[PDB]
This record gives structure tokens, sequence and C-alpha cells, in this order.
């Protein structure tokens, strides 16, 4: 999965493991701002995996 920062306006990646349904914070690596993250990678009903 992949998140934008806020302050940094740019995309960084990480593990799906690193985040839930019930969401998880996050920490920038080039301003070490932080900020709460979800997924959407599997968020949809019947999904496959
Ligand atoms: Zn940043």
């Amino acid at each position: 999965m992949i998140l934008t920062c806020p302050e940094c306006a740019s995309r960084y990646f990480v593990d799906d493991s690193k985040v839930g349904p019930d969401g998880r914070v996050v920490r920038c690596a080039s301003c070490g701002n932080r900020w709460t993250a979800f997924k959407d990678e599997a968020e949809l009903e019947l999904v496959p995996r």
C-alpha cells in the first residue's frame, strides 16, 4: 500500500500488514510527520483475499 504526506505532498510505500480496517498510525520518512492511515486494498465485501 502507499500513503501521501500532508507536508511532503509525496507518496511513500509500506507493507499491507502495517495497516488494518480499524486503521493505524504512520510516520513520514521525509519530515517525521504522523497521521492515521486506513486500508482500502481489501475493505470491499466478498473480496477474494
Ligand atoms: Zn513528510
